[PDB]
């Protein structure tokens, strides 16, 4: 009895990439059915959740009206979800038509998926999960994390030095309008206080990035 | 510190083609040499010197803000920039396809593209960092800490287990497709041709021995998916390259 449209999100309750999804699912105005599994029971692992996400981990998504289709990365349900909105509506909301913009925002997109939250997860790991406790390991990707929020501070003051140059307002990652490229940092960005990184105190453009983010109906009425 | 040679070139870069910054000891900086030649898109390589700091050349943090390689300048595009090895493939196989119509090492089927991500963002976001730290605890921390290496080493055979678990499934599907004599044919992760997906595993498959794993023994399937794409004259042009 799986529906005939719409799209379902496999999720857990503190998971920030399957806020990530439902961020922009929302923001893109797609409706959608939230399935969070409970990891405690195993229900990540269980046969028919591993047939939709062969890593047995979440996000996953299905697109019921594309045949139950499952895409289960959090980097490649946005871009699928963008690109399916690109093709239905014509307007590239929180994307590009712009092949060169494209780039841009799929090279801080992977730079969220694979250089800043691993990181962070791993902080995370060895502060509060680890067998054993160990500042060297904590260490080692708390000051990661850090050098990855310099990066796109550093952006984001330069995007900031660009307006500004151009006699309050909020400066974005790529082609000064909102994308998938910016939404990617919300929800981890709203957890990093939990390693020590005060983003407020270390990050002024980062913070008031975030800000401009978080204020958001759709970032909110999910959240 | 000394990077002269770096800022020379940011002065006179060439009307089209492909800069390519790299470093003889990173699989990602490969694995984009591999799908740039591949798509017969021409290429020089220049391996960045991080002793001598050239990745903290102004010229090159512009480029790109990680300052890590690899990173990809398309002097056609009046120079454009990609410093993340799946936005390089990404950009490489979408402007081949609106060049030629024919989607090679790619889909043009949003339901394909949609699948080549998923196993995409999982090489660079699951396999890749994973193996990384592996190989860090096993040789480069100030310290020994025997469960960090045993915790990345057990999720990079995790992760491994997966791609072999999908392999051996579309192995079963083309199997009772016509039937074996077909346990040695080539299988790929989607649509059944090679793509960036298959692909992107191949220069980090190479250095999973430093950290113990044998996929030869351990992973069948993965061992012949490797050996196929070993054998193509692209691939090993850019890996002797
Ligand atoms: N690269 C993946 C990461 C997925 C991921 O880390 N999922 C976590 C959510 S916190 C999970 O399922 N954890 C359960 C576990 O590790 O057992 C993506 O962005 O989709």
């Amino acid at each position: 009895e799986q529906p005939l449209e719409g799209y379902t999100l496999f999720s857990h309750r503190s998971a920030p990439n399957g806020f990530k999804v439902a961020i922009v699912l929302s923001e893109l105005g797609f409706h959608y059915n939230t399935i969070f599994l409970d990891f405690n029971l195993g229900e990540h692992r269980a046969p028919e959740f591993v047939s939709v996400n062969p890593n047995a981990r979440v996000p996953a998504l299905i697109d019921h009206g594309m045949d139950n289709l499952s895409i289960w990365e959090s980097g490649a349900i946005l871009l699928h979800l963008v690109n399916k909105y690109y093709k239905e509506t014509g307007n590239p909301l929180l994307w590009s038509d712009d092949l060169a913009d494209q780039s841009q925002i799929n090279a801080w997109l992977f730079f969220q998926t694979s250089g800043h939250a691993p990181m962070i997860g791993q902080a995370l790991h060895f502060r509060y999960f680890h067998s054993q406790k160990i500042a060297s390991a904590v260490e080692r990707y708390t000051d990661e994390v850090r050098r990855v929020y310099g990066v796109v501070e550093m952006a984001l003051a330069e995007r900031r030095e660009a307006l500004v140059m151009e006699l309050d307002y909020p400066v974005w990652l790529v082609g000064d309008k909102l994308t998938i490229a910016d939404l990617a940092f919300v929800p981890w960005n709203n957890v990093v206080d939990r390693i020590g990184i005060n983003i407020k105190i270390e990050f002024p453009e980062v913070y008031k990035w975030t800000k401009h983010m978080m204020r958001r109906p759709a970032v909110i009425k999910a959240l």
